[PDB]
DNA sequence: GAAGCTTC
DNA sequence: GAAGCTTC
């Protein structure tokens, strides 16, 4: 996830 | 190193 | 199935 807790997508 | 997910 | 980057 983000980063951080990519995206999602990318 | 170890945890934090949908979107093509 | 690849398609991704960091907090900690």
């Amino acid at each position: 996830t983000x980063p951080g807790v990519t995206x999602p997508g990318v």
